């Protein structure tokens, strides 16, 4: 198999800065779905694993982020692309969980999921707590400059051998290219 784990808000979508609350809210990123496409057609496991404090907030309910989820998917439908799973954290900052990057929860249960060494799994994020879980898990962490990404960039302290790409788009074609 060939996985692949991606952040969602940042990375799929556009972040934002009062949370992603409903479908009409959740705006597909330039280039991210048909990127997601170009790997499911090159037969790629693509798995999400995201930080939804929404939940915890009590800002939506899980029909609300279904529904939102749903919207993804029929967009990526038509384009030939497939997310095989979403894996998500529904804490808060503070809830003790073990699955809010970075902690490395979400990875080791996608890594349980598929019964799969993590080496060389490429985790797109634009956080620095995105790269954090990736790396701890084993993963190849893959930085972009959408969402947070420009910021994460500029603090540094990103795990050793992180590379940095523009958006999800320029991720896929630089895994095509080297395959
Ligand atoms: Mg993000
Ligand atoms: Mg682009
Ligand atoms: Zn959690």
């Amino acid at each position: 198999m060939k996985l692949i784990i991606l952040d969602r808000d940042g990375v799929v979508n556009q972040d934002s800065d009062a949370f992603v609350k409903s479908p009409d809210e959740w705006i597909a990123l330039p280039g991210s779905l048909q990127a997601i496409a170009r790997l499911t057609q090159a037969d790629w496991t693509v798995v999400l694993a995201t930080n939804q404090s929404g939940l915890a907030r009590g800002l939506f309910d899980t029909a609300t982020l279904n529904a939102i989820h749903d919207k993804m998917h029929r967009a990526l439908a038509q384009m030939g692309g497939v997310v095989d799973a979403i894996f998500m954290c529904p804490h808060g900052p503070d809830d003790g969980c073990a699955c809010r990057k970075p902690l490395p929860g979400m990875y080791r249960d996608i890594a349980r999921r598929y019964d799969v060494d993590l080496a060389g799994v490429p985790a797109v994020g634009d956080s620095l707590r995105d790269l954090q879980a990736a790396a701890q898990a084993g993963c190849a962490p893959w930085l972009v400059q959408t969402g947070n990404g420009r910021k994460t960039l500029a603090q540094g302290g990103l795990p050793e051998g992180t590379r940095v790409c523009e958006d999800l788009a320029a991720v896929a074609e630089q895994l095509l290219q080297e395959a």
